[PDB]
């Protein structure tokens, strides 16, 4: 997946960004089984005041998570995963849950590429990972934090 | 909804951003019935020259609106809403309509969270809001303009 | 289409951004027949360190291309197009392919506006273009490299 995380500039320190990315990545690995290194978290910072709710200019405490996933998972599991992102980002970013918005979009795995390779169907990551070259396996394995 | 609005740095002042956000938000409530406070407008600014059309580097006068919606509305209504966003953003941002691009993407409401809660289906916002806790209703209600 | 290209600040020079935009645009036109001027490439730069893979902070060498397309093309063609984007962006940016991520999303053409006009079905860009006003055609036509 790619989790695009929209936040205000200076809301999250480097350590807070790491914790938020860990929270999201752990949630995705834990509920889907997808290897850690296949989850990207991409922080998009803008100056505070660029977010409007109901036309009302917001401060720096809003977070929007746009998660981009492969088609193929149940609505039940997507709901658990969105809820766990809400709960765990709330803790990691020290932000009240009413400030957190999370949308998931899905596409066929056949039109998604990570590390220059087309993704497999959900749940077939082991088989796919074993038919990768040694060098590609090694590169992906460096992108794992517990 | 979340409307991601991609503009060049400095093309919209704070006042023009408020006007553009108000235009989009009024359009969305007016045509869908969704309460004002459920519409987010999220400005993403980049330096002039980061947009290319046909390979041609652009100035600061381009706008791309990526609207993210719940599934469930008609093509007719989505067309009227995209057109009204073109018309009203043209006036609010003082930009010619030919500079405006608008794409709508839809997801099941069941995978869409706002204010920490899952959204209802597109016509059920009234009863959904009523059955939120009082502190949640109060917090959403602070976001009306 | 709109190709949203997420890169680190300063990783691409203006020249490299032009090259990357031309690589993507030329790929899209060559494989789909869609005119040059209908393809937008929109660079979104953020400071290095804002990208995490598996929880590991990255340097400035990651690129994520989010292409937004009309519904109607085959999985075969979308696959060829994504592969050609990986290949041609790798050359244009001098970035190894392992750093390149590419996702395509699709929406109905009826909820898709470019140059203030609703798009036609894929393959029908010819008729559609011919029925635009002459001023609208002239404006579009300037966006060819």
């Amino acid at each position: 997946p790619v989790y695009m995380v929209y936040v205000s500039q200076d809301r999250l320190t480097p350590s807070a960004k790491h914790a938020v990315a860990k929270a999201i990545t752990d949630a995705h690995r834990g509920l889907t089984g997808t290897q850690h290194f296949l989850a990207q978290v991409n922080f998009q910072e803008q100056p505070a005041g660029n977010v409007f709710l109901g036309g009302v200019q917001q401060g720096g405490d809003t977070i929007f998570v746009h998660g981009l996933h492969r088609e193929g998972r149940s609505a039940d599991l997507k709901g658990q995963l969105a809820q766990r992102i809400v709960d765990d980002v709330s803790v990691a970013a020290e932000i009240d849950r009413k400030h957190i918005w999370v949308y998931f979009g899905e596409m066929p795995a056949q039109q998604m590429v990570q590390y220059g390779r087309f993704l497999p169907q959900p749940g077939h990551e082991g088989e796919w990972f074993d038919n990768l070259s040694s060098d590609e396996r090694a590169f992906m394995e460096t992108n794992v934090d517990v």
